Formats: C-alpha cells, structure tokens, sequence
C-alpha cells in the first residue's frame, strides 16, 4: 500500500478522462450526423427561392400593359 | 520509493484541463452554430415567402 | 395609373429582397468566421494534446 | 417611365447572380466543413494513438522500479 494507494488515484484520474472523451466522441457523433439533414434543407430552400425568383420575373416582365 | 507515479498524477490533471478547453471548444462552436442556422433558415424562408407574395401581386 | 402603382409595389420589394440578400450573406460570412475560429483553436488544442504526449513519454522509460 | 422599369430589371438580374453566388459559397462551405471535421478527427485519434503508446510505457515501467 501507500504506493497502490497513489496508484488507485491514478487509475481513477485515467478513466474518469477517459469516460468524459468517449461522451464528447458520441455528442460530436450526435451533432455531426443531424447536420446532414439541415444542410440539405437549406440547399434545397436556397434553389427553391432562386427558382421561385425566375418564376417571379417572367411574370413580372409579362405584367407589360405600357 | 518511486513517486513517477506524483509525477503522472500532475500530468493526467493538466490532461483534464487540456480535454476541458477541448470540450468547451467544440460545444461552443455547435451552440453558435445552432443559433446561426436558426436566423440561416429564417432568412431563407423569408425570401420564398416574399417570392411567393410577388408573384401574385404581378398576377392581378 | 394601375402600372404605376404596381411600378411603386415592385420598387418596394425589390428593396426588400435586397435587404433578404444582404442578410443573408451576412450569414454565409459568420459561418465562414465561427469556421475559421474554431480551426484556430482545434490547432492548438491539438498542438496542447501532442507536446504533453511527448513529455510524459520522456518522463517515463528515463528515470 | 421605362426608366425606373430599365433599373428595376437592372437591379433584379445582379440579384439573381448574387443569389447564384450565394449558392455556390454555401455548397463550397458545407463541404469544406466536412472535410474539416474529418482531418480533426484523424490528427486527434493519431495523438489519442500515442497517447495509448505512452500509457501501456509508463505502467510497464511504473512496475519494474
């Protein structure tokens, strides 16, 4: 003892590191793989807007009775 | 005896503070990164929305 | 005229379309900035994480 | 007349560029992103690597005093 003592701390300041890193890992894990989901939904609202503005200025332009 | 051991004990807490910076890092970015795609989302809605409304004024 | 109070409408949102355009480019540069900010701090977290591993290697195997 | 007509047609055709640009800056990012994510998981999974190099030194040596 006295130096199995010290050990045991040491042991326990390692896992408990290393506990806290693998939560980090499955909470970037969490994040990263729901970002995939919203990147589409602004790509695909960005093309959506710039579509509608093509209808918008057809139309417009059509809007000629000068 | 042998105090490696208070040696690495000094080491692993400077490797917590280390891995402390590290979270407080990536959860601040994917907080912020959160909060910017809120208003992204909004301001992507808001130029459909007023496409849409163009549209129909240039119909009537 | 009913066009010239159409042109008037068309001006109006056309001005607010370009506000629609200016906000969201500021949006796409704050991106880019938390980006770049947190490159910044990963390298020296990373740096932090290899020098400590280095040093506790010559600490130990070398009493 | 087709003068503030002339300029709303102006001004809306440099929007729908700057629109298209916008497009392709967000395309670019998230990509860049990406590849962001993964070099940072690689170069900190090679420190984690030695790190567990380091570990399994110094308690085969903690031990042989």
């Amino acid at each position: 003892t006295t130096g199995e003592r010290l050990i045991r701390v040491l042991q326990d300041q390692l896992k408990t590191l290393q506990r806290n890193y693998g939560r980090l890992q499955q909470d970037v894990l969490q994040f990263q793989k729901n970002q995939t989901n919203l990147e589409r939904k602004f790509s695909y609202d960005l093309s959506q807007c710039i579509n509608q503005m093509k209808e918008v200025k057809e139309q417009c332009e059509e809007r000629i009775e000068e």
